[PDB]
């Protein structure tokens, strides 16, 4: 079995980014939000949309909001030794699967490599029990095209699914995602697409009216 890639405080985090989070009216975040070193000014979510904290370095950004630099600091850390330790696992059970579109497959438990940009152009699923991990390492950037859904099977949770890309991330309208993603570009989601993980970006996230959740 896969260890478990280790968030530390920024399991505590739905969007955690580092230049900020842009967002068309209305969405619906249920966790907390953050943004560091960036001015919380950066943050255009207004209060209504989240259900949780939001996070600010310093005394700019939504109304509602809390300053605590220290805590956004370890956060923003935390996220950084993530995401090294997802791209540094070695060993991959699969690599360039799919030739980087992977449409239509059933996923079951492993460390899974590729060296290009990622597609999934039609619905998955992701299968295995409630304690097997997935951890998928992506060399370029991950798409996923519109009305796409991810389907979790066999007790697979979405707390034990890892999406490590190197590049951007975007996720097409109306589709729905399962898993923690730690990108060291941004993350982009279009009109009304939902993501039941969490959205850590090193650069910054952006939503168009989307539904975002902490998993469970």
């Amino acid at each position: 079995t896969l260890d478990l890639v280790n968030l530390g405080v920024a399991a505590n985090f739905a969007i955690l980014s580092k230049t900020g989070i842009t967002d068309v009216y209305k969405s619906a975040i249920t966790g907390d939000v953050g943004a560091s070193p960036i001015t919380g000014a950066a943050i255009l979510l207004k209060c209504d949309e989240v259900t949780g904290t939001i996070f600010s370095v310093d005394a700019a950004g939504p109304a509602c909001k809390i300053t605590d630099a220290s805590r956004l600091t370890t956060a923003v850390g935390d996220m950084q030794i993530a995401y090294d330790n997802a791209a540094g696992r070695l060993n991959p059970d699969f690599l360039n699967l799919g030739a980087g579109t992977i449409g239509g497959k059933t996923l079951t438990p492993g460390l899974y490599k590729w060296t290009s940009t990622l597609n999934i152009p039609t619905d998955i699923t992701i299968s295995g029990s409630s304690t097997d991990v997935w951890i998928f390492q992506v060399a370029g950037n991950l798409n996923m095209s519109s009305a796409v859904r991810i389907t979790l099977a066999g007790g697979a949770q979405a707390k034990n699914i890892f999406w490590q890309t190197a590049g951007a991330v975007t996720l097409g309208s109306t589709s729905h995602f399962e898993g923690n993603i730690l990108s060291q570009t941004g993350i982009n989601m279009k009109t009304a697409a939902s993501i039941n993980g969490r959205m850590m970006a090193q650069t910054a996230v952006t939503l168009q009216m989307n539904t975002v959740t902490i998993p469970q």
